[PDB]
């Protein structure tokens, strides 16, 4: 681990535990001693570009990485600014942003629970049609709120949806820094998510682009894995409609909603979140 220790201080903030560590940032449970509340702190930390110094600042692993490190940092800032436009229970709420230690930090609301990816791995028996139909109204609402302000998510999968202990979902992260680093570094594998990204993201984007990825999430919850990579589908589509598979315990109505969201071409999909929600009725 490259993470700050429990007890580390940012003035009034105190690090309590590193709770998420990926290749591009670390997430901490932390505590605000001024307001006496638990928060999360997200630290930009691209491990392929940077390492932890003795004084716990961040430094480049090689001088050739400086331009790409800075571009990822700028994208991290821009994502914080985007999230700061919203005050919605299903979107990660940003409290503070600051630069320190040669990197940048986002203070955010702290959310209970775990990611949808982990819930699906650990408690797949909890995921059934009734649970999915309770998940969708607040998840729809969060995604639609992004769309109504003129933005798109473009990085939806199970990995960045939080399921709180209340079961309500939160969108945590748009992958902006990761995707910018991957584009600049020709590390194409960290830009789009195979099976979740629709054909138009591979090089015409709009709400239907997020709707496809949401379909892919739902497909994963229902049968355990995402649909085939969309570029492969665009050559020879091996997608088997869920209405024909008929997984046990699932209504044709929910299955056909997923199939429609997964239509190969943008114009054949529901065009707005509201259109997709109507299919369930």
């Amino acid at each position: 681990s490259n993470s700050l220790p429990s007890g580390y201080r940012f003035n009034e903030f105190e690090i309590q535990e590193a709770i998420g560590e990926g290749g591009f940032g670390i997430v901490y449970r932390a505590y605000d001693h001024q307001l006496e509340r638990t928060i999360a702190i997200k630290e930009y930390m691209p491990t392929s570009l940077a390492k932890r110094n003795d004084d716990l600042s961040i430094g480049l692993r090689g001088e050739r990485f400086g331009k790409t490190f800075q571009a990822g940092l700028n994208s991290f800032i821009q994502e914080a600014r985007l999230l700061a436009r919203f005050s919605h229970p299903g979107l990660l709420h940003v409290l503070r942003f600051w630069e320190e230690n040669g990197t940048a930090y986002m203070g955010t609301q702290f959310y209970s629970g775990t990611t949808l990816k982990n819930l699906q791995a650990q408690q797949p028996e909890k995921i059934d049609e009734a649970w999915i139909r309770r998940l969708l109204p607040p998840l729809f609402s969060a995604i639609n709120t992004i769309h109504q302000e003129g933005y798109l998510h473009r990085d939806i999968s199970l990995d960045n949806i939080q399921i709180q202990e209340s079961q309500l979902p939160v969108l945590l992260d748009f992958g902006s820094a990761r995707k910018e680093i991957g584009n600049l570094s020709d590390e194409t594998e960290i830009v789009l998510k195979p099976g979740f990204a629709p054909i138009e993201q591979y090089t015409e984007q709009g709400p239907w682009t997020d709707i496809y990825a949401l379909g892919a999430v739902l497909h994963t919850l229902i049968v355990g894995s995402p649909p085939p990579v969309s570029v492969v589908r665009s050559i020879e589509d091996s997608y088997q409609p869920l209405t024909e598979r008929r997984p046990a315990g699932y209504s044709p109505e929910l299955l056909r909603t997923v199939d429609r969201a997964l239509a190969l071409k943008p114009e054949d999909r529901p065009q707005t979140i509201d259109e997709m929600a109507e299919l369930l009725e």
